[PDB]
């Protein structure tokens, strides 16, 4: 249904932060090990998450849910543009960069804060 493919769409975003938090306190102990480990966890949580998106913004887009579909059209642009982030931060990893690392980590945190208030959003109109 629309309602539990939504919450689990939720569940895997909530993963992806837990993720995220670990791979944050990695970097600031040094270690490079599991930074390199939470880089791959998080990125299988991209293929799954985007399945999950996309099944239920056709599902909205055909019952007309024009709130939620102008929400979930907000979520999944950021979502989508967000992996360029992703991308960068597994560059600068490749390259030894620390500075560039953190920036990335504080710009993908506040990609996450926005998508977290969006799916705040998207729940109360379905």
């Amino acid at each position: 249904s629309i309602k539990s493919e939504f919450a689990e769409g939720a569940a895997v975003f909530v993963e992806g932060v837990a993720v995220f938090l670990t791979m944050m306190a990695a970097f600031q102990n040094g270690d490079k090990e599991a930074v390199a480990q939470y880089l791959a966890r998080g990125a299988s949580l991209y293929t799954r998450h985007e399945e999950l998106l996309n099944r239920l913004l056709q599902k909205l887009r055909r019952e007309g849910n024009k709130e939620a579909v102008t929400l979930m059209n907000e979520f999944t642009a950021t979502f989508q543009t967000g992996k360029s982030l992703a991308n960068a931060l597994i560059a600068a990893f490749k390259n030894g960069d620390d500075d560039s690392f953190e920036s990335y980590l504080q710009a993908i945190w506040k990609v996450i804060a926005k998508m977290a208030t969006i799916l705040d959003q998207i729940a109360k109109a379905i």
